[PDB]
């Protein structure tokens, strides 16, 4: 519960209380970190420093950062860099998807829909790294989210997996080229979450009471459990670990 | 020598004699085959009509094909089915990504070079596959090529290994959304071989010699050992093979 | 029809008609190979022989080879030396475990039980290599055959996953050893085929339902399937591929 | 640093203060474990006893376990089960092979110290954790380690590399056994690290240039950032993480 004191974390990808990024937020904090947070537009603004304000401390700092966007990410990290001096990492929590690609077969994919969701849920990481790259002047740890569907096939995740693959190898790269800068690059792999978008994935419900029935821990896995893990990368303990995939799962992914 | 008698395959990426669609089409044929070839644009049509010349006991069909063009893709498609009817598979042999995406770090990889990596290396192959599956009507293998650097980190590959992350996503999703039809779809994960745009990979001959050098059976590969694969896979031989990666690398693949 | 012609190829681990190691000597004697058949004990050695005698041509030898018996498996090779004087290739069809350690709880599993299956289910490859190193003087392929239970958590399979693991690990280490000598050596895995042996897993018949239903070809692999990928495995056209593992199991490995 | 506090947890594997498991008693230590440890044989008793001195007092509870011992496995887990009643957790850091196997070619891996390297470095995980599961009735964590050479192959470590395999398949098998009892079973992949048994290992020096050179972290990992990742994995952080395997190798595994 001082793990994470004195270190400022970047959380991007709040949207409400569901967000995983919002599990993550708690369990930074809970570990003694300061925060600021990016929200994507003016849409979620109120959400996310109405939440930032129930943290008790320090008032956040609270960003807008369309990662589709250069000017807007470059502008966002160069206030971040003049305001806080200083940051010991970013959890990267983003994607998106249009719901007509994840619905069809995956052979359906339209070219727009398949390079949008390449755009912002894996790309964008590697905006992000160059950007928080100059303000990571101690090193630390960069975080980002995928699935088990970036793994293998899993049903209705389609266009959204091959984002997700393209992810995990964009973290391996990543964590070859800032290596030498002191910065680690991570992921978690999380199981099924009930949060805005996970509406976009057909049938949730079948697909969580499969986690239930056949997980190891014959559970589903939570915000906190993903967050309690984030603590652990952004932490010191994780200091030789680097290009990692860590499945906060309930052990779903050893399972053939 | 009679493996694919009475089958015809479209094969995709042809440029000149070196080229690893050059090697495929070689070995198709010796066992069999007709062979259709697409060729990306106007510089490419004579070489690539040349070289489609040279094999004895069938005429030409040479067409231009950009999978960045989707009206072109469909229609060649469209001219493919007219022209033979029916065909019993594709070798997608095609991939770019801009140079200077290809020198830098992977870190200061350009937003529209990942996309345009993505759109010819990675999506392509859904296009084609969208096509190829009106014109394989008795069913078949649609095969792409990849390199170990979709898997884990190999120097100066950057931005094409996340491509051919996205690349071997999409041969999983796709041979889930095909088989039911009867069509199976794998990948040949090749060695590094002297092509024109091995070009673009910095320190090549190094490379090679490291292959040499530590590869199993210490030597680099060639365009017919891949090619000689692409005959196993688009045969009856294979029929229980789909969403494979076979790795044609001399062994380098399982070293640590 | 003629890949493997002038070829010998040892085939051990044939117990009766339904063996996967019968699939694959029958494609590749189709492909044009002499055979030589080693047979477990006295109790399966009118079987095999029955088998062999039902390939046209020159009555194949047939031995007894226990691969837990170092002097026999010596003298079995020696044999063969001495009757065909060079062979180009050994097809490993051979496992056995307890059936109670399949049926319990893995973390139950018997120390003699566990090291009973490793003995015969995965050092026995590596015994068979060595003296077929000394009769394969112009090299060739050393296959064997694994389960997506050795990658994976499989039901029931639990004391057979971790001697596929172990496989599986072998097959690697010996192509890195062998391959300077010419010898390539690769796995196939094969999906759930109802066997002599598969009687030791249960509830088989569900288990082919959920391959029929959920692999990507809807339907369940067959001993020819295998024996077919075998004949490229052992052929020129595989001359590229060592140290793989080629999945035979109508795409159900790429399912998450 | 309160992380572990009140837990008690079982370190196998200690052999001098150079040992990983040593690493990790201090690691535990400093996050608040009462921590039990055994030793192999008499040769290491008074190293173990006198390393549990200094973190526990002459109080500590310091067992002989030879793994290889069914009677004197079960007497230790009994022992500790009447002394202290439950443990949270078990570190196994136990593994041995002869060092004839470990230079010879891996196909010269003699039968016995094939089923050796079994036996203490693979098999021992499973008979540790059905003693463990006996008195680990609030829950809790089982740790073992593994190395890279378990999952491609390294040089210099043959027998070794198989028996990780396997290693790191039990811990899959397990953790789907155990979750359900609340037990969860990982491992941590550590990089080279100057131990006792490192000597086995030809040409060490070499190895840790390598990783110098060439890791994203570009240095090597030490027996104390492995300890901090067994932090994480023993503590309630971790209760979503079950069957996986965390690389603490400052990012080499991502290396092709
Ligand atoms: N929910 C699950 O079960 C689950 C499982 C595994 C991984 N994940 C991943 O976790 C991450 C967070 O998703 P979530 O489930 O918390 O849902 P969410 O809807 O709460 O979060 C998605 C976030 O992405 C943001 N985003 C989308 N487009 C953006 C853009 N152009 N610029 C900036 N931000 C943008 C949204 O504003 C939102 O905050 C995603 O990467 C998701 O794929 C989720
Ligand atoms: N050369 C190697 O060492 C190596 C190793 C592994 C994989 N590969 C892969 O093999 C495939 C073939 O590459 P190669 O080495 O034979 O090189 P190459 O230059 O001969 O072939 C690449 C082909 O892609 C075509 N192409 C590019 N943009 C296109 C577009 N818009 N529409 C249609 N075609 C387009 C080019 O015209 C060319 O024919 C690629 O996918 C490459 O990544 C090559
Ligand atoms: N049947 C399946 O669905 C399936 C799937 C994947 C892999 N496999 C593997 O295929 C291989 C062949 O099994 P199968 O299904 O054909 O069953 P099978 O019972 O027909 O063959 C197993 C063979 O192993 C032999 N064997 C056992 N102990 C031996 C010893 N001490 N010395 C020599 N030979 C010995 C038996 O005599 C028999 O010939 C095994 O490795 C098995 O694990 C089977
Ligand atoms: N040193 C490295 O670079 C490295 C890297 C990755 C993994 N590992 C693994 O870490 C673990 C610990 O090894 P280490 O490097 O700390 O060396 P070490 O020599 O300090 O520890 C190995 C321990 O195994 C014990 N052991 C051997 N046979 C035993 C038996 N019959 N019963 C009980 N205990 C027995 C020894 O007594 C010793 O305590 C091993 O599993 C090793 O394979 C080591
Ligand atoms: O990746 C996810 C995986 C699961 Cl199981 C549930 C939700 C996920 O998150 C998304 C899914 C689709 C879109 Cl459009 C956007 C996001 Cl953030
Ligand atoms: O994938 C490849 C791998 C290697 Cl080792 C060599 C060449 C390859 O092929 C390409 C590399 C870069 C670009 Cl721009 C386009 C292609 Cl076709
Ligand atoms: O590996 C196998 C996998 C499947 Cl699905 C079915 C049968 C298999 O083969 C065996 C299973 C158990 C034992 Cl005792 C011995 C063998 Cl040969
Ligand atoms: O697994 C290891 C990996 C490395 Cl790089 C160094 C030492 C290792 O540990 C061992 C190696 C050989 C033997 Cl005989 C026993 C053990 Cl404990």
């Amino acid at each position: 519960m001082e793990l994470l004191q004195g270190k400022t974390f970047v959380v991007m990808g709040v949207a409400n209380q569901r967000s995983i990024a919002w599990g993550i937020a708690r369990s930074l904090h809970n570990a003694g970190a300061k925060l600021i947070f990016t929200y994507a537009g003016e849409r979620l603004e109120r959400n996310v420093r109405e939440l930032a304000d129930t943290l008790e401390g320090q008032e956040s700092l609270v960003l807008p950062c369309d990662v589709t966007n250069d000017e807007e990410l470059t502008a966002c990290f160069e206030t971040i860099k003049q305001e806080v001096g200083t940051i010991h990492g970013v959890a990267h929590c983003i994607a998106f998807a249009n719901r007509d690609d994840l619905k069809g077969e995956f052979v359906d994919t339209s070219r727009d829909g398949f390079l949008l969701a390449q755009n912002i849920s894996a790309f964008s990481l590697t905006a992000v790294a160059r950007e928080a790259k100059k303000v990571m002047t101690e090193g630390g740890n960069i975080l980002t989210l995928t699935y088990l569907g970036g793994e293998r096939v899993v049903k209705n995740y389609n266009v959204m997996g091959v984002a997700k693959a393209s992810l995990e190898a964009s973290v391996k790269y990543l964590a070859n080229d800032l290596g030498q800068h002191g910065i680690r690059v991570n992921a978690i792999s999380a199981g099924p979450i009930r949060t805005l978008s996970a509406k976009g994935v057909g049938d949730f419900n079948s697909i969580l009471r499969e986690i239930e029935e056949r997980a190891p821990l014959r559970r589903t896995t939570t915000q906190e459990e993903v967050g309690d893990t984030a603590v652990f990368l952004f932490s010191d303990l994780a200091r030789g670990v680097t290009g990692e995939n860590i499945h906060v799962d309930s052990g779903y992914h050893i399972l053939g």
